[PDB]
């Protein structure tokens, strides 16, 4: 099953990547990664959604603002709150504000969210037909932290421990690497200046390599 290849960027489904700063809130760019896919592909208008305005007003659905929480806290607060700002109008800041959401400038919306079964051939599957897709990873390594160029693969990484939501934008293979060569291709939040332009490739099929497929999910609009 599935394309051999998929990238949503290049039909125009990904914004370019951004730089949480420091405050922990990966989930919300995560969330606004996979909610920027969605409504794209509903209404062919790309539009930066607000990490701010889930960052200080999703706290009723669980979430911790820069202390950390989950993509499908923050899915649930859109569909809660009958919607979600742009970038622009609720700029990101990168502490914990007042919750300053205005529906006067809410730009998105959804109706809940799915949760994808724990198995790569089925995140395969999700980003084949949904678009961008997020996923939690166990990044808390040194070699994710210094992380430049190839395939990712940390012998140490834990499928079951992830701590870092990031946006699954597709998958490929290295011509140059063909033995496990496969990989996912990931948008995380730490500025262009951290991996490949801010985007890592990390390994496909090499049974749930950092839990990439324990924690997938995406906001149905
Ligand atoms: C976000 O950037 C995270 O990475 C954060 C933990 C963390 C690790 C390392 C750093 O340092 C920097 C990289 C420099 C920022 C910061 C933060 N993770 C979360 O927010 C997690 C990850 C996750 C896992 C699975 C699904 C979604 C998200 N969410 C979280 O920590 O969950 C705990 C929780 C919070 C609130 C309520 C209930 C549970």
């Amino acid at each position: 099953e599935a394309p051999r290849s998929v990238d949503w960027r290049e039909k125009g489904y990904v914004t370019p990547v951004k730089n949480q700063g420091q405050c922990g809130s990966c989930w919300a760019f995560s969330a606004t990664g996979a909610l920027e896919g969605q409504m794209f592909r509903k209404t062919g208008r790309l539009i930066s959604l607000s990490e701010q305005n889930l960052v200080d007003c999703s706290g009723p659905q669980g979430n911790e603002g820069c202390n950390g929480g989950l993509m499908d806290y923050a899915f649930q607060y859109v569909q809660d709150n009958g919607g979600l700002d742009s970038e622009e109008s609720y700029p990101y800041e990168a502490t914990e504000e007042s919750c300053k959401y205005n529906p006067k400038y809410s730009v998105a919306n959804d109706t809940g969210f799915v949760d994808i079964p724990k198995q790569e051939k089925a995140l395969m599957k999700a980003v084949a037909t949904v678009g961008p897709i997020s996923v939690a990873i166990d990044a808390g390594h040194e070699s994710f932290l210094f992380y430049k160029e190839g395939i990712y693969f940390e012998p140490d990484c834990s499928s079951e421990d992830m701590d870092h939501g990031v946006l699954v934008v597709g998958y490929g293979f290295e011509s140059t690497e063909s033995d496990n060569n496969k990989y996912w291709l990931v948008k995380n939040s730490w500025g262009e200046e951290w991996g490949m332009g801010g985007y890592v490739k990390m390994a496909k099929d090499r049974r749930n390599h950092c839990g990439i497929a324990s924690a997938a999910s995406y906001p149905t609009v």
